[PDB]
DNA sequence: GAATCCGGATTC
DNA sequence: GAATCCGGATTC
């Protein structure tokens, strides 16, 4: 089953997409803002 | 349908 | 082998 964000790390607590990282910039990506990506979810599923 | 986890293809 | 581009799939 797919994991949920931890909700507590600094990226999880950011309120908005940064608007300028690769994920916020690239027009075809479905990846979350790099500044928001949950630290826990960076571990391999 | 939006958000975005997740993993395949490319490219190095 | 792995970072990056990319988009299928789930969960709401
Ligand atoms: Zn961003
Ligand atoms: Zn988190």
């Amino acid at each position: 089953k797919k994991r949920k964000r931890c909700g507590t790390c600094d990226p999880c607590r950011r309120l908005e997409n940064c608007g300028s990282c690769t994920s916020c910039t690239n027009r075809r990506t479905h990846q979350i803002c790099k500044l928001r990506k949950c630290e826990v979810l960076k571990k391999k599923a």
